[PDB]
């Protein structure tokens, strides 16, 4: 049992204040949380160990709540200028 509010502090400390994005798609509070992280532990590096070494940091987040999904691991080298959210059609461009 966690808060999400707790979450919010805690990945900004742990994992560092740059992209975070945790949500609760699950129950209501506790419960496993959806992150898009965009931090530079993805810098140049491998998806594989990219989504371990956000868990690392994250994986006593996860034993105190029901799971949580790192479902976006990228950095702002393939970020790069944004350029996504125009591309994602929500706006068309």
């Amino acid at each position: 049992m966690v808060t999400k509010e707790q979450v919010e502090a805690s990945l900004t400390s742990k994992l560092k204040p740059i992209h975070l994005e945790v949500i609760d798609i699950s129950g209501g509070c506790g419960s496993s949380f959806e992150v898009e992280v965009v931090s530079e532990q993805f810098e140049g590096k491998r998806l594989l160990e990219r989504h371990r070494m956000v868990n690392a940091a994250l994986e006593e987040e996860m034993k105190e709540i029901h799971a949580l999904s790192i479902k976006k691991a990228q950095t702002p080298q393939q970020w790069k200028p944004p350029s996504q959210d125009s591309a994602t059609l929500t706006k068309d461009a």
